[PDB]
RNA sequence: GGCAUUGUGCCUCGCAUUGCACUCCGCGGGGCGAUAAGUCCUGAAAAGGGAUGUC
């Protein structure tokens, strides 16, 4: 998939809680780069998932490349880059 | 604070779900104004916060 702002991430643990789950993800990706947000939902849809957006590329390369399969929670991480542009990254240029 | 209607999101349990969002609600039980959260509301913005009717 092309390289993008945002890294989709799916295969997240279930049971963790929305603000905490979050902030995990913030604190833990912030080593790659600055992060401008992070979407979150435990709806049917949108659970077990999350989109952490990059400032650079060059940082949501670098953490998909190394924390693909990470143990987080329990379980490992599935990281790709995002499909489609996030609305908040679109807009800016 | 009791009722009626209701926006908005949260927690938990059973079953289910590997799902590409920002246009956002699995079903079924249970518990929630509490700045936690919020896609809903007020403000010009910062920031702040359920609402209408009703004893
Ligand atoms: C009509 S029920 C809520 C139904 C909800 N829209 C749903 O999909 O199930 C109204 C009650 O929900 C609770 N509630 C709704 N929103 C809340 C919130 N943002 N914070 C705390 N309690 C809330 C309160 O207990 C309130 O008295």
């Amino acid at each position: 998939t092309r390289p993008n702002h945002t890294i989709y991430i799916n295969n997240l643990n279930e049971k963790i809680k929305k603000d905490e789950l979050k902030k995990s993800l913030h604190a833990i990706f912030s080593r790659f780069g600055q992060i401008l947000d992070i979407l979150v939902k435990r709806s049917l849809k949108m659970r077990g998932q999350a989109f952490v957006i990059f400032k650079e590329v060059s940082s949501a390369t670098n953490a998909l490349r190394s924390m693909q399969g990470f143990p987080f929670y329990d379980k490992p991480m599935r990281i790709q880059y995002a499909k489609t542009d996030s609305d908040i990254i679109a807009k800016m240029a």
